[PDB]
DNA sequence: ACAACCTACTACCTCC
DNA sequence: GGAGGTAGTAGGTTGT
DNA sequence: ACAACCTACTACCTCC
DNA sequence: GGAGGTAGTAGGTTGT
């Protein structure tokens, strides 16, 4: 349980860091411009309180306006997050700049071409502090950018325009590069015709737009001639495109674009198969490619400067490699509580029994009590008719077959409902057309009178609008009907036994997921934690409006229950903690459980916030509830070069490794876990993550609901929080 | 049926008019500045299409940048709009300007100062084209500004700013005066102490302040000169205020003004009672002062100019004098169909049999069927232990006085459940403290286990935290609670016979509340449409969001019933008629009620947009429905001087009067009626409006059901979709 | 060159 | 939209 | 001086 | 927060 990993961070030499810095206070208003942030920036310093305008700087200021001297402190005395970011600005004004270290990097990763597309390496960097040494931490990364503007990539041609914007609908982006500042665009369709929106035959337009964009921008003889290179004669026989801008403040004003000055924007669906496939598997890198191309970098850097003082670090990291089938639980042979671990099996054969008698057969473990008193269940097989004629038998009988094995399998051993499958249950319709969706609502209204809950298996093709699946998904919500979709991409995927069913895995998949929408859980964990509640948070925008919905709190208190919980409405990413413990309370107080001198364990997806802070306290002061809270960071420039469950105990923080890449493609990316904070009598101190806490955490990591080969990273709380924000931010229920 | 009436209108000289016009074509990216509307206006012009920049001026252009020439059209070509706005233009241009007005109006009525603030007054102008001739329309207003800054309002003294502060928490405004540009800004409270966030000690801040802002604004020796007497000496013993900008972009930025610079915005609520009156009865002119006012107005402008060449106008306006009791059905004597003009009363005397044998006995007309197999409805009683022990006695008193007359008087006749008033059922907790509002809620759940609805009356102080109070009745309609509120001056008003009572018009309002919440209709209407569907649309913001929730449609299909739908969630002010029309025939699809050939009106609150006329266009030509829409405005700068229902035909609008006003103050305001809409088959046609239209909208202005002496203005199902609108923005149910 | 993060869309590769 | 991983592209929020 | 409108808050005056 | 009127104060959206 101790390994030796490599990591991408690199020692750097103890005579950069400053002696002594400055504290400065600028007297300023906020809406004259110039940001404080670019001032700092601007005379080598930091940003300390943003409130106040207090910077930090190694050196005498030099600003313009008003400013006053305030402090002249040591730099042990800064926290740790300034002393890095001073460092790294440091670093930054001594050459070891991202620009620099991508520039040295694509001498050893040329560009490459992939159809109409160059993709070109990039370096990004952080610093950490570590052992009371500071280190710089290098990640690589890809750039994809566009070397053919729209004209010449559609070949000089309205009809290829046309065809162009129109298959690509929803997910097409234009950059306007003929200006200063570049902004991105997203054209404009007729609403019901589905066509994009041009101007046919204004040439003069076309020229007056020409000649505004050549004497305002470029007007200097070098500039003038970089502009006629780059973008060559104007062509009068062009249409021009109506577009909007991508923000969503001048959305409110539409914008006339010729077709010569913008590129696209990427998006994989603009290649082709075999392009798309070369091109995953030159972005995702493995390990030891990256291992190597660090080590060219860095040893180029340190034949170069003085400042990097070491090579790859090596850390210690304990490796988890604990049984997890012990802690499953599940039922075998009419009600008997067994584990995984002794029945010779895993998480992921647990289906196969239903055809082999060589395997055990593993029945479910908790069959909820509302799912028993129902006579029948309706089933609805939904069908699009833009399917080939084939593709649709293949989609009800293999829908028809799961549903009887389901219930021949279920009913055999324990009590189960009956899904009545029947011919008036069948429906081929247009999905896109939106009479027929009103007629089937209608149509689904009518058949289900008489009943409480629905099962409707949906076959759809391989593109929808994206707003018509969501308004399907909500029609049926609306009446109690669960929904599986099942596009046509997934039905073309062929067995190696006989072709005339789906794929074992796709199938498996499918039974657990109609198992588990019904709520049935089919097993569950064994361990005690310490805690009684655990809600996990998360937050979401609100499709279409400047708001965030951004409320849900999956209290998993029971490891079982999975109740949530909706928080409110928000303006920015700010849990309103008071008005959320108000109604926790008041919910298990309908329930009947006093939420008073209990402890509360608190997992947020990605950091806690001030007012969060304040709004946790009083609600202990007031309420009496201990609480620990915890950060969960997804995303961060740190590396660990190893294929194994572990964790990693750097600086104030742990990197957990939960899960193992089952992929030959791509470097696993850790999940870091910070700020253990434990709040008592209103009173917030700060914590160290105990070995118990990680443990917790990695058994959290299990449990899935969704699929039998799921490898998933985030907890069970923080991820069913997502799903359930998902659930809210899109209108279902 | 025929009254002349005077407006305020003036006819203007025909020499005014320009010949020819220019449009002008304006090539600029609205990414760099200079709005277009500020270019037209420079240059004497108007904006025909803002989304291809094309301008009207009746000269040549002298713009800078690039424009072309678009054509060269006569004035009598364009629509009517566009004349109306040139026509202003112009006489701005030939100094006929609201504040030229203004100026000249303060010589007949000087500025008059109420405690700390000084009236000014003021008129806006518009211009109106009738019968071939246009009109300039004048409108008299007034202007409320304060003359003293905040420190030496409160007296220079920290504990009265404090205070100050304190008191008027939630409705104070700050607005900075120190500076080029005015911002209003909204000072920090405390989340938790309420008290506000001051600065108390940091005089070295206080002196930087005040010479940025004397070094940067006022920079030059008159303005050095006018900076020190209008601000005067530094006060160094001064705090400072820690605010945010009232824009809803820049609250993410604290600002630390000095309270010397600021002045408070008018807040009726910061003047005593009688201050309070004074100004009330100064701003609310009637008709002949407006007209007196007027009158000596356009004297002194035609005995200085020759452009007005008339003065206040006479109209021919036609007068309903129809009687309503006629179509106002309601039961009496055990269930027998009558009129109120049969029973010599009207709508306003219908409780008064509750208590004198004098008058007849008013039974209601339809109890649902619903609200009759009910055995007990629980009703409580909540009292505010804020009261004078007084307050409290009264309230609970006149409240079992209510629910036993009640009861007894409506189970004497007709059908009616038991209105169960106990002992256990009467609270007294503390409104604003948030321990006692869970405790009350969980109490209620428990109380409320073997029940479907309930009734709750809530006495409350005079003045609230305003989110106390919704979070009060979200909590009480969560459980199906219907409440009732009655603050502590409604409480105080008395009686004249006994003042052991509640006022006689405030305990039928109440009792009328209470049937109506109930589900109740006391009365109903006679007449019939010519419609099968009646639905009112409005948009309300989304309390805290940058988006608007802004989706309502009462369909009041039947004059009867009254159920609402939500349209949805928008990120501006326009409607998604496509979806709203999908789930509007979705709803009585599931009813069992085909939504197809028949004819819909539609009433919106404000104006169609464009994107609402192509939703109902499609909708029509898809489904198959006649659709007919109405414009209603309710704010507009003309007045008709007279008090009494009439309708005036005003170029191609219709100016109602549906109702009279009771107070011996104020000119009513009329509804302004126009662009009526036919959609058949996806065409959309222009019609005009016929008296059978106006005579419908009267009706329906009629049937209030939340007082019996309404007035009210708007028609019911405008009036109830703001009523619904407003129940989801604040979150009720 | 404001740094650390979080969304919303994509696309391929793997599982009993 | 079999669901989990990993790649990219644009947008927003929070520091105190 | 972009014009017409719509919100959200206020405050008094009237009714059988 | 008896509800309808009428007064003011700041903010936003739509023109096509
Ligand atoms: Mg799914
Ligand atoms: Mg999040
Ligand atoms: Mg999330
Ligand atoms: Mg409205
Ligand atoms: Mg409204
Ligand atoms: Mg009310
Ligand atoms: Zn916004």
């Amino acid at each position: 349980m101790l390994m030796k990993v490599l990591t991408n961070m690199v020692k750097l030499n103890q005579d950069i860091i400053p002696n002594e810095i400055y504290l400065y206070k600028i007297f300023n208003k906020p809406e004259d411009g110039m940001n404080i942030y670019k001032i700092a920036y601007r005379n080598h310093g930091i940003v300390i309180d943003p409130q106040n305008r207090i910077i930090a700087t190694p050196s005498e200021l030099e600003y313009s306006g008003k400013f006053a001297i305030e402090d002249e402190i040591s730099f042990n005395e800064l926290p740790e997050n300034y002393q890095n970011r001073l460092v790294l600005r440091i670093l930054r004004d001594n050459g070891i700049s991202d620009h620099a270290l991508s520039r040295t990097l694509q001498k050893y990763r040329k560009p490459k071409p992939f159809g109409d597309f160059e993709v070109i390496p990039e370096i990004r960097s952080s610093v950490i502090k570590h052992g009371g040494d500071f280190y710089l931490v290098l990640h690589l990364s890809h750039q994809i950018r566009s070397k053919k503007t729209l004209w010449e990539l559609v070949g000089r041609n309205k009809d290829a325009l046309r065809d162009f914007l129109k298959e690509h609908r929803g997910t097409i982006l234009l950059r306007d590069i003929a200006s200063e500042h570049k902004v991105v665009y997203k054209p404009i369709f007729k609403r019901y015709n589905g066509d994009p929106d041009l101007i046919e035959d204004n040439s003069n337009d076309v020229e007056h737009w020409y000649d505004y964009h050549l004497e305002r921008y470029w007007n200097t003889p070098e500039l003038k001639k970089e502009f006629y290179k780059k973008f060559g004669p104007v062509d009068l026989n062009q249409p021009i495109i109506l577009a909007k801008p991508l923000r969503q403040h001048n959305r409110g004003d539409l914008v006339h674009l010729l077709p010569q000055f913008v590129v696209p924007v990427y998006n994989a669906e603009q290649l082709n198969d075999i392009l798309a496939s070369e091109i995953l598997e030159y972005l995702k890198l493995t390990s030891n490619q990256r291992i190597s191309l660090l080590s060219r970098l860095i040893n180029d850097i340190k034949t170069n400067t003085n400042i990097i003082v070491s090579s790859l670090t090596e850390l210690e990291a304990n490796t988890f490699d604990v049984d997890l089938n012990d802690m499953l639980q599940v039922r075998n042979a009419d009600n008997v509580k067994v584990t995984l671990s002794e029945l010779e099996i895993s998480k992921t054969r647990l289906f196969t029994w239903m055809k082999s008698r060589k395997y055990p057969v593993i029945l479910p473990y908790d069959i909820p009590q509302k799912l028993k008193k129902i006579e029948k269940i309706p089933v609805f097989i939904i069908v699009d008719s833009a399917l080939s004629r084939d593709i649709q038998t293949f989609a009800k009988d293999e829908f028809r077959y799961l549903i009887s094995s389901l219930q021949k399998s279920l009913s055999n051993w324990v009590d189960f409902p009956i899904l009545d499958i029947r011919d008036k249950y069948i429906f081929t319709i247009d999905l896109t057309s939106d009479k027929d969706i009103v007629n089937l609502s209608i149509k689904l209204v009518n058949l289900m009178k008489n009943a409480e809950l629905g099962l409707a298996l949906i076959a759809t093709r391989t593109k929808l609008p994206n707003e018509t699946f969501d308004e399907v998904k909500k029609r049926l919500f609306s009446v109690n009907i669960i929904s599986q979709v099942v596009n046509e991409a997934t039905l073309y995927k062929r067995d190696k036994y006989n072709e005339s069913r789906l794929n074992l895995y796709v199938q498996h998949n499918l039974l657990f997921q109609i198992l588990s929408k019904l709520g049935i859980k089919y097993y569950v964990l064994r361990h005690k934690f310490s805690y009684d509640y655990i809600v996990g948070i998360d937050v979401t925008p609100m499709k279409l409006s400047h708001g965030y919905i951004g409320g849900s709190a999956v209290m998993f208190d029971s490891i079982r229950k999975i109740i949530p919980v909706e928080i409110g409405e928000q303006m920015g990413e700010s849990i309103d903690m008071k008005e959320f413990f108000k109604d926790m309370v008041v919910q298990f107080g309908k329930f009947g459980i006093d939420l008073e001198g209990k402890s509360i364990l608190i997992l947020r997806d990605g950091k806690i916030t001030k007012d969060e802070e304040e709004g946790l306290a009083y609600i202990s002061k007031v309420f009496g509830i201990k609480i620990t809270t915890f950060n969960i960071v997804k995303r961060h420039l740190l590396r660990i070069f190893a294929n194994r469950k572990l964790y990693l105990r750097l600086a104030n923080s742990v990197y957990l490794l939960p899960h193992r890449i089952k992929q030959s493609v791509g470097t696993p990316v850790p999940l870091k876990l910070s700020e253990k904070r434990l709040i008592l009598d209103g009173t917030i101190t700060s914590q160290e993550i105990t070995y118990n806490d990680i443990f917790e955490i990695l058994l959290l990591s299990e449990l899935n609901y969704g699929s039998i080969s799921a490898d998933m990273k985030l907890p069970a709380p923080v991820h069913y929080a997502h799903k359930f924000v998902r659930a809210l931010r899109k209108g279902w229920r």
